[PDB]
């Protein structure tokens, strides 16, 4: 009788850790959610096949409102696993679900998996240099979110990089591309005019991290805004002050304009 | 003709991903490094047995100075793997190794694995709230480094959390404990007197992330500075102002004193 929060990784069913696979294989019941992120290189079938279990997929409402009514009950008698894309507790509210488990008298364990948060390391940007992170959310109705713009500004002022998670509307199957994120940011810049995100701003795009051939592109907004970066998911990064070796990597590995080699110190 | 940068994950031999293990088993040669960090929950022998391949260990110099003469030559006509604790490319200087590969006409692919950068999410602290990261280094001779102190200050000042890596002497297998890190910071506070780290500062200690039984403790320095957090490696975090949900998780899961629910929120 226990509950396991098991991450599935970045792209496909093989991104799960060996620890996660072996424990997942021996659980009595297996639940999962696929709304907090997109695993573009797999399907539910391949996942079930790999674990050898039927996986009951839950909606955001099932989780946020009925986790303790659907999942916890079975944990009191059996070994249950709750699967999620990437790492279970990263850029989600899943951590709080452990508190519900405790209050229900259920012990929980966390099995980590590759996360986009550390995968950004493949962009060549020093991970210790990333500042506060933010999410570019789709405007809805008359409400136009802009907080993420202020985050970039705050980090940029300190010479730190900014990781931008992109919005997702799972039930509509809508995944925000880096192109859309860029369009929204220019509109915010037009509104606030803080000189934070313009046509000349250098940005980095990472698409489908975890796959063997992710798309990694670095360049000025004016040139990348209409570029095709392949299928989702995508994340956008606005680097801060670059180190020489970071610039070198962007140019050699991400096709960045050879001119960024000339870092203003 | 291919070089695979493969992450080994957080704690033991099972923290590597299914993708990483399968790829490693198919490589003709397998290298690894344990100078940036060590897999405290396993041994080289256990990792070798799992991959079913002989593993040649490389020192810091072998990598930084001779990567192209030791690893890349074999990658010209064979499939080669380079194993590192955590997620590949997280360690600052590793990204540059891909440039060396390109230069040698060698293709390289990155196989991600859990990293402490994302695993700290188990402390209940929101990932988006972490700011710049830093390493607490031991002072020595006439050298008393204190930059990590300024990092905490600049992050906390903006309501951001600070992830602190502790000094490690891989070769001599000597680890800096969280207790030691705290003592150093108190000593640094006495010199800079910026009111950044004192007996009343709330801190979180994460030990053996990745194991099924990690140590997660949150509390004020005056009460934790002499507490035993167990075997290394330890990770220290100086949280910024907490979201009530973060505070609740620390109280319920990390034994934090109820006091933080009013003092640090
Ligand atoms: N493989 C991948 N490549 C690019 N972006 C990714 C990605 N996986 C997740 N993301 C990004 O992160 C968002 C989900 S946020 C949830 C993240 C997850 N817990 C983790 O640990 O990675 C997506 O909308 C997308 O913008
Ligand atoms: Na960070």
């Amino acid at each position: 009788m226990v509950l396991y929060f098991i991450g599935l990784g970045l792209y496909d069913e093989r991104d799960i850790t060996v620890k996660g696979l072996e424990i997942a294989k021996k659980c009595d019941y297996v639940f999962a959610e696929f709304y907090t992120s997109l695993m573009a290189g797999t399907t539910l079938g391949r996942i079930q096949k790999l674990i050898g279990k039927e996986i009951r997929v839950l909606s955001r409402e099932d989780v946020e409102l009925n986790f303790e009514n659907i999942v916890l009950p079975l944990a009191k008698e059996n070994d249950v696993a709750f699967l999620t894309p990437g790492d279970p507790l990263v850029a989600t509210t899943h951590a709080e679900l452990r508190i519900r488990a405790k209050r229900a008298g259920v012990e929980s364990y966390v099995i980590h998996a590759p996360s986009i948060y550390s995968a950004v390391g493949i962009t060549g940007l020093h991970i210790y240099k990333f500042g506060k992170s933010a999410t570019v959310a789709y405007p809805e109705g008359n409400w136009f979110p802009t907080s993420y713009y202020d985050v970039i500004k705050e980090n940029a002022e300190r010479g730190l990089h900014t990781l931008l998670f992109l919005d997702i509307k799972a039930e509509k199957r809508m995944y925000m591309t880096a192109n859309e994120a860029m369009e929204l940011l220019l509109k915010v810049e037009d509104m606030k005019k803080g000189g934070v995100f313009t046509d000349d701003t250098l940005v980095v795009v990472l698409a489908r991290a975890g796959s063997l051939n992710p798309t990694i592109r670095a360049g000025y907004v004016k040139d990348l805004i209409r570029e095709d970066f392949g299928d989702p998911p995508h994340i956008l990064i606005v680097p801060g002050k670059l180190h020489i070796v970071e610039a070198e990597y962007l140019v050699e590995m991400a096709g960045a304009p050879r001119e960024i080699l000339r870092v203003n110190v």
